[PDB]
Parts: C-alpha cells; sequence; structure tokens
C-alpha cells in the first residue's frame, strides 16, 4: 500500500494500516455491533483475530505491539532479564530514554555534567546493551521519556507499550499506549504475544470549551476527584464530544497522562485536526497525511456502547488543586485557601515546581511565562523557590529562544536539566530539616508521602504550570488568581489577567543538540561488562522452581493497613541507585507501609525473636531460617507505578503469596511474572479473620486452574482452625509461569533445554 515509516530513526519500518483495517473487518464480522476507538486500535492488533474470544472484563487478548520504550530506572532490570533469555537481537524497535537518573541541585547545565560523571557506569551499561541487542539510545539530557515519544514515535493507531506507568500520554496523538514490567517488555523484545485482559471502557464526554484560567489539566483533576484512585481499573478511558475540538494536541497528552491516577489501563483522543497540526509541526505530516486516508479506523464507529459514560462541560469548569497526599482529593482553587485552614495543612509556599511529564511543553511553558511577566511588569518576584523543568531538548531549546526561559528566570526560577528530577525524588532540598512540616504545590502527578524529598510531612498539592505560577509569586494557598489582588512595587493593586499563549511555536521547533545514539545495526560485536564487584548492577541468578507441594504454615511478614502505593513498596529517590543490584534494592522492601499491630513504618515483629525491627531485616532473617511468608494487604495493593521491582523484591527475600482486597492491575501482573501468588479474598471482611500471630496453609495448588479458588487454612495460635477462600485471575499461561518459578524459567524450558 504506501511506505511510511514509523519514524526519522526506523526508516524500514512501515505503518501497517493495511493490517489494522484486515484484522478490525475480520473481528466486526463475527461480533456485528459497533466498536469503540480502543476496541478498534485494540482488536486491530490481535495475533489470532478470527479465533480470539473477545469479552471485556473477561478474556485475555494475546496482542502484536509495535514498538517497546524504555527510561533509564527501568531499563536495567528488563535488560538484565534480556541477557539472561539468552536472544541476540530485540525482535520490534525498541527505545531507551536516560531521564531519571539526574538529581537537581545546581540547575541545567551543571547538573548534567555532574549526573554524568557519577552514573557513568549504568548509562556505560545501558549504551553497550544498546549497540549489542539492537535498541536506539537517548542520552542524558535528551528528555523525559513520555515527552520524547509524542514529539518522534506515537501516531494515530500505534500500540505501544513502555516500562513507566504514564505510557498512556501518547494517547494525545492517538494511539493505544499502554504501561508494563520490564517481564512484560521482554517477551515484546522476545517476538512472542503478549496479553493483556480485555479492558471495558469509559466513554467521557466534553462539551464546552475551556476558557481563561481553565486549562487541560483541570478536566483530569476533576475526572479523578469524580471517579477516584481506583474508578478506572480494569478500563480504557475514551473521550469524544464536541468539546474535545477545543484542545491542544499536548493538552490531549495531559488528560490521558494522568489517567494513570485512577488505574486505568490507557486513555486515548480520536484523530483530529489538532493532533495533524501537530504531525506536521514534528516532521511527520506524512503521517498525518496517511492516517487521513485511514480516519474510519482512528475515530469510534456511531453508536459504541461504553460500560460507562461521564459528561463535563469544559465551559463551567474552573481551576482545580489537587491532595495533600493522594491526586483524587479535588479542591477548586478558589476553596483550596480555607479547607487547608480547616483541616491544618501549612499556608506557606515554600517551593513551587513545574514540569514532568504531565506538563512541561511548549504551551505549559508559554501559559507559565505569561503570568510571570505580568508580575514583571509590576516589579514583582516569586515570592516562593521557583524551580522550571522543560520537557525534552526541543522545547528547552526552543522556549530560550522564543524568550519564554529568560521571563521565567527574571521572576526568580531555576531551569534545571531535561530529567524526571524533583518528580521521583531526585532533589537535595535543604530548606527544611527531615519531618519539617510544609507545602509544595506542583504541576505534577502523583503525591504520594515522602515522594519528591523523602519527607513524610510535605504536603504537596499537583496543579497546573500556570496555577503553579501565580501561586509561587503570592507564596500563600490562601490567594486565588481570578479573584485577587496583588501590590506591585509602585503602591498599586493590580489583578493577574488569565494566561495567552501559542499551542505550538510559529516558528519551527529549534532541535536542539544531537541526543539520540542508533544501534550499529553492523558491528553490535561488543561485550556487556557487569563488574562482578559491583554495586550498581548485578546479573540474576533464576528463582526456584515450584517444589510441587501446597504453602504450609507460612509466616505473615506485616498485614498492612491503608494504602499501599508501590512507592511504599519499594521507595525511589535515593534507590534508584540500586535499580540494576536486586539484593542491594531488596533493603527498602516495604519500608514505607503502615503496619496494622502498631500504626508504624517499618516496625514489625519478629516472630523468632520477638523484637520488633526494620521489614528487610525481618524477611532476610526468615528467609536465612527457612520460613515462607506471605503479606497481608488492603484495598488496590500496588497503586502507582509499575516498576516491577515490587515484585521481585519480595521474591527474593523469601516471599511466597500476598493477599489483598484488590490488586491495581500492573502489580498483579507483574507479581504473577515473578512466580508469586497475588491471591484475593473471595469475601474481604476475612481481612478481619487473620492476626499477624497466625500461620496461613494455601491448599489445592496441585489442581490449580482458571476459576476454580484455593482454599486458606487460617491455624490459630490457641489450635483453632479456618477455612476462608481466595480467588486468583490466572489463566493456563499463568499457571505454568508458577510451575517454573518465573515467566522468564518457563521462556527458557520452551527454548529445547
Ligand atoms: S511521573 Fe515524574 S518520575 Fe514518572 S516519568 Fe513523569 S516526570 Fe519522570
Amino acid at each position: 500500500r504506501a511506505k511510511v515509516a514509523m519514524s526519522h530513526f526506523e526508516p524500514h519500518e512501515y505503518i501497517r494500516y493495511d493490517l489494522l483495517e484486515k484484522n478490525i473487518d475480520i473481528v466486526r464480522k463475527r461480533l456485528n455491533r459497533p466498536l469503540t476507538l480502543s476496541e478498534k486500535i485494540v482488536y486491530g492488533h490481535l495475533d489470532d483475530p478470527a479465533n480470539q474470544e473477545i469479552e471485556r472484563g473477561k478474556t485475555y487478548l494475546r496482542l502484536r505491539p509495535d514498538r517497546v520504550a524504555m527510561q533509564d530506572a527501568t531499563a536495567q532490570m528488563a535488560m538484565l532479564q534480556f541477557i539472561s533469555s539468552g536472544l541476540p537481537k530485540v525482535a520490534v524497535p525498541s527505545t531507551i530514554h536516560c531521564d531519571h537518573l539526574i538529581e537537581a541541585q545546581l540547575g541545567g547545565e551543571k547538573d548534567l555534567r555532574r549526573a554524568k560523571d557519577i552514573n557513568q557506569e549504568v548509562y556505560n551499561f545501558l549504551a553497550t546493551a544498546g549497540a549489542k541487542y539492537g535498541v536506539g539510545f537517548w542520552r542524558p539530557g535528551s528528555g523525559i521519556i513520555h515527552q520524547i515519544i509524542l514529539e518522534n514515535y506515537a501516531y494515530p493507531g500505534v500500540l505501544l507499550i513502555g516500562t513507566d506507568s504514564h505510557t498512556p500520554n501518547g494517547g494525545g496523538l492517538g494511539g493505544i499506549c499502554i504501561g508494563v514490567g520490564g517481564a512484560d517488555a521482554v517477551d515484546v523484545m522476545a517476538g512472542i504475544p503478549w496479553e493483556l485482559k480485555c479492558p471495558k471502557v469509559i466513554g467521557v464526554k466534553l462539551t464546552g470549551s475551556l476558557s481563561g484560567w481553565t486549562s487541560p489539566k483541570d478536566v483530569i483533576l476533576k475526572v479523578a476527584g469524580i471517579l477516584t484512585v481506583k474508578g478506572g481499573t480494569g478500563a480504557i478511558v475514551e473521550y469524544h464530544g464536541p468539546g474535545v475540538d477545543s484542545i491542544s494536541c499536548t493538552g490531549m497528552a495531559t488528560i490521558c497522562n494522568m489517567g494513570a491516577e485512577i488505574g486505568a489501563t490507557t486513555s486515548v483522543f480520536p484523530y483530529n485536526h489538532r493532533m495533524k497540526k501537530y504531525l506536521s509541526k514534528t516532521g511527520r505530516a506524512d503521517i498525518a497525511n496517511l492516517a487521513d486516508e485511514f480516519k474510519d479506523h482512528l475515530v469510534p464507529d456511531p453508536g459504541c456502547h461504553y460500560d460507562q459514560v461521564i459528561e463535563i462541560n469544559l465551559s463551567e469548569l474552573k481551576p482545580h488543586i489537587n491532595g495533600p497526599f493522594t491526586p483524587d482529593l479535588a479542591h477548586p482553587v478558589a476553596e483550596v485557601g480555607s479547607v487547608a485552614e480547616k483541616e491544618g495543612w501549612p499556608l506557606d509556599i515554600r517551593v513551587g515546581l513545574i514540569g514532568s511529564c504531565t506538563n512541561s511543553s511548549y504551551e505549559d511553558m508559554g501559559r507559565s511565562a505569561a503570568v510571570a511577566k505580568q508580575a514583571l511588569a509590576h516589579g514583582l518576584k516569586c515570592k516562593s523557590q521557583f524551580t522550571i523543568t522543560p520537557g525534552s531538548e526541543q522545547i528547552r531549546a526552543t522556549i530560550e529562544r522564543d524568550g519564554y526561559a529568560q521571563v521565567l528566570r527574571d521572576v526568580g526560577g531555576i531551569v534545571l536539566a531535561n530529567a524526571c528530577g524533583p518528580c521521583i525524588g531526585q532533589w537535595d532540598r535543604k530548606d527544611i530539616k527531615k519531618g519539617e512540616k510544609n507545602t509544595i504545590v506542583t504541576s505534577y502527578n502523583r503525591n504520594f508521602t515522602g515522594r519528591n524529598d523523602a519527607n513524610p510531612e510535605t504536603h504537596a498539592f499537583v496543579t497546573s504550570p500556570e496555577i503553579v505560577t501565580a501561586l509561587a509569586i503570592a507564596g500563600t494557598l490562601k490567594f486565588n488568581p481570578e479573584t485577587d489582588f496583588l501590590t506591585g512595587k509602585d503602591g498599586k493593586k493590580f489583578k493577574l489577567e488569565a494566561p495567552d499563549a501559542d499551542e505550538l511555536p510559529r516558528a519551527e521547533f529549534d532541535p536542539g543538540q544531537d541526543t539520540y545514539q542508533h544501534p550499529p545495526k553492523d558491528s553490535s560485536g561488543q561485550r556487556v561488562d557487569v563488574s562482578p564487584t559491583s554495586q550498581r548492577l548485578q546479573l540474576l541468578e533464576p528463582f526456584d522452581k515450584w517444589d510441587g507441594k501446597d504453602l504450609e504454615d507460612l509466616q505473615i511478614l506485616i498485614k498492612v493497613k491503608g494504602k499501599c502505593t508501590t512507592d511504599h513498596i519499594s521507595a525511589a529517590g535515593p534507590w534508584l541507585k540500586f535499580r540494576g543490584h536486586l539484593d542491594n534494592i531488596s533493603n527498602n522492601l516495604l519500608i514505607g507501609a503502615i503496619n496494622i499491630e502498631n500504626r508504624k513504618a517499618n516496625s514489625v515483629r519478629n516472630a523468632v525473636t520477638q523484637e520488633f525491627g526494620p521489614v528487610p531485616d525481618t524477611a532476610r532473617y526468615y528467609k536465612q531460617h527457612g520460613i515462607r511468608w506471605v503479606v497481608i494487604g488492603d484495598e488496590n495493593y500496588g497503586e502507582g507505578a509499575s516498576r516491577e521491582h515490587s515484585a521481585l523484591e519480595p521474591r527474593h527475600l523469601g516471599g511466597r503469596a500476598i493477599i489483598t482486597k484488590s490488586f491495581a492491575r500492573i502489580h498483579e501482573t507483574n507479581l504473577k511474572k515473578q512466580g508469586l501468588l497475588p491471591l484475593t479474598f473471595a469475601d474481604p471482611a476475612d481481612y478481619n479473620k487473620i492476626h499477624p500471630v497466625d500461620k496461613l496453609t494455601i491448599q489445592g495448588l496441585k489442581d490449580f486452574a482458571p476459576g476454580k479458588p484455593l482454599k486458606c487454612i487460617i491455624k490459630h495460635p490457641n489450635g483453632t482452625q479456618e477455612t476462608i477462600l481466595l480467588n486468583h485471575t490466572f489463566n493456563e499461561t499463568q499457571i505454568e509461569w508458577f510451575r517454573a518459578g518465573s515467566a522468564l524459567n518457563r521462556m527458557k524450558e520452551l527454548q529445547q533445554k
């Protein structure tokens, strides 16, 4: 048909809208009903469209994704697992992005230089693994992974998977972009089918047009407060309505991005003119042109059934600000100054932070700049500390050139390197002592306890870049930009005008410096050296196969109460240093969870010694002595980041099973991949029958089966037994992973030995 290539860097890899079409057609013949946009792209990508059983919320689809993307903090373990497979070359276009390890301290060029020195060992291992398996590499300084994908790799109709939970960002350009763990991405780099449980679809209908201070971030801050952190679990969010055309392509990216915060498999928009415009301005005008010929399969079918519909009138929507320690606690900016005051949240703002993959684009930077020049016109500068992260080299080079970066500098801001930085806690914050209670306002997405500075008493509120700017100028949460009056230098009271700004540069985008490094697809005659005495990298040893027996007299390591995020299970910040060393990173296991016995973080009873101590050391002690253990958690366990370390670490320290009232998706998949047993209570009130002193026997593992529950004998210390039933979402493919000890031990048996 046409030969239009997937990117400027793979000129030989072509977009298959013909294959999409062929399979959407086979599927709609079988179903005879309207398909939504997400069903078309997803079902369009099935390995077997004539035979696949499709039932939303029930069947597991075996899919063929178009590309794989990884960032430096999760690419390490994903590549160390690819090296154990023993396969020579990745089978689909794959990329590594070096965005997570650049700590913020001094600002821009300085922080990058110091990071290239400190992280040389790791960046070197990724560059060599890259050259060898044929994975493209974006060097430190290039930008935050999702801004680089939308600028170079995302198009209408792509199915892209990535080792980072905010990969949905790509829905701003009409693809199905989905967050996964390192072992899922190894399957796809290895060329085997990827499985996804078939999603429900929540249609959200946008009406009106946004006006003034309201921006794209307010739509997803309000959707989050309406649907809550677990309302999107098992669903794709599918936007539609007349209001869509009012939103920029990067603002659509913004909204798809933070759908991660309601547990959604991903979010997506239909191909329209704002997207076409952006493809053309990022040199992919031929992809805009080919999407016009395929437009019917890149929009939803007339009258498709959504499993839930929600409607938002953009024109009625006001400025929002969410948190303190969950992103679905939504307030209007006009009332946050009084709830905080009622609730005891601190009112003076210490630091205001714009950036992250949710809000770091050319439009975000210019809208922020426009509040800042008004303050400058009255001789005012930031009363809070103000830091600014650009999303990529191209945005850094271009806002510099269009004058924005200098306006933001003149009000008192520091421009950091194009990296995550403060958002995964790679910040060297020294204005507060730890445990000092304070307020930081960000334009980020998560605001879980201790995540930006490892201080639990930091109250972080997430919002939009123009509201962060306005409030940093004011220095207080009691300030509504829309109503209130600042006082200039001159003695005159003035009020801020709502910001106006271009969505893309009028001129072309200045590209900045070279940051991409292509694989030699020639040479690749590299050796990947991992020093055997290294502290940051260590090769893997397989896990144990299942011994054919049931799990008797298991010890409860911890029974967790409340919210247990993957930032509570495996902390980030200073622990990023060890993302390539399983034994050294296993020392943060569960140190942030609250134990129900004492309401304390990292303080659990050792069953043997009866002394209370750290969770890592207690699990190593149990392991050392042959005690197999279990974790009992509450609802929506594993909320957050997709880091597979949160499942690798309990397996490394002797953990056998995890039993919760519900799981967040990616974490449940990550636990089955590593040989553990994620199990749910068939009755959630059974959580109250189990006490940390009891021993549990999981029985009937020998005739393990999809749909059939397993029985748990809660042995109470007094001799009382009790049976409860525990359900599991395993299909027979997954049961082969557990029997073998892990998906990777299974993939290695199938290589005929
Ligand atoms: S949420 Fe923060 S840490 Fe995660 S990719 Fe976005 S910017 Fe980096």
